C-alpha cells in the first residue's frame, strides 16, 4: 500500500537529521555525500561501486516514494557508508565520516519513529 504522509515525513526528518548532522567540531559530516561526482569526472568511483547512491538521490528517492518502509531507507542510508568505505582509502576523514554518519542515522530513525 502506499506511504502515509506522516511516513513521508518521518523519511525527510531522519535524513534531514542525517544531513544536518554537526560533529562536536560544528563540521556537518554529509557534505561531500550530497552529490557525488559525474561519471565523467571520477569514472573510477564507477568503475568499483556497483550501486551508487548520494544523499540527493535519497531525498529523490522519498520524494518520489520509492522506500517501502523506513528499513527500506535505511539500506540505502547503509549502501551510501558502505559505498564511500570501498572507495575512499581506510582511516581517512571521509571513510571514518561514513561510519559516524551510519550511527547518526540509527539513533536518528530510533528518535523520529519511536516519537522521542
Ligand atoms: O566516496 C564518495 C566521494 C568521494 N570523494 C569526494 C572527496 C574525496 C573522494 C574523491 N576522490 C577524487 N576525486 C573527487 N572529486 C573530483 C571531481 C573528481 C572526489 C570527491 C561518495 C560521495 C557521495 C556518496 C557516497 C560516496 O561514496
Ligand atoms: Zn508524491
Ligand atoms: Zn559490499
Amino acid at each position: 500500500s502506499p506511504n502515509p504522509p506522516k511516513l513521508t515525513k518521518q523519511m525527510n526528518a531522519i535524513i534531514d537529521t542525517v544531513i544536518n548532522y554537526k560533529d562536536s567540531s560544528g563540521r556537518q559530516l554529509s557534505e561531500v555525500f550530497i552529490q557525488l561526482p559525474s561519471r565523467k569526472e571520477l569514472p573510477e568511483y564507477y568503475e568499483l561501486i556497483r550501486k551508487p547512491v548520494d544523499f540527493k538521490k535519497i531525498k529523490e528517492r522519498i520524494r518520489n516514494h520509492k522506500y517501502r518502509s523506513l528499513g527500506d531507507l535505511e539500506k540505502d542510508v547503509m549502501l551510501l557508508c558502505h559505498n564511500a568505505q570501498t572507495f575512499n582509502l581506510e582511516g581517512s576523514q571521509i571513510y571514518e565520516d561514513s561510519i559516524v554518519l551510519q550511527s547518526v542515522f540509527k539513533s536518528a530513525r530510533q528518535k523520529i519513529a519511536k516519537e522521542e
